[PDB]
């Protein structure tokens, strides 16, 4: 790709909230990606729209706690991502409301 100065990449772990099992991996992408980005990059490998894909990471300095990224449009530096975190990708079947 590029791998230009721009923006630096993160490096975080996977791991599926519903699948615990599920080993897990790392994934570098720059601060700068769009949460939406995110999900649709995995939408297409864990076949999940990227509207059933909520990301939620958790912050250290606040152990006990994930924060559920609503908004996509939003960077992952919005969130005070920083290399080192947790990824973790839940996402629903049965709809409720």
């Amino acid at each position: 790709g590029s791998s230009g100065s721009s923006g630096q990449l993160l490096t975080l772990k996977i791991k599926c909230s519903n699948q615990p099992e599920r080993q897990i991996l790392e994934k570098q992408l720059p601060d700068s990606m769009t949460v939406q980005k995110v999900k649709g990059l995995l939408s297409r490998l864990l076949k999940v729209p990227v509207s059933e894909l909520l990301l939620s990471y958790e912050s250290s300095k606040m152990p006990g706690r994930e924060i559920e990224l609503e908004n996509d449009l939003q960077p992952l530096q919005f969130y005070s991502v920083e290399n080192g975190d947790c990824l973790l990708v839940r996402w629903s079947g049965p709809s409720s409301g």
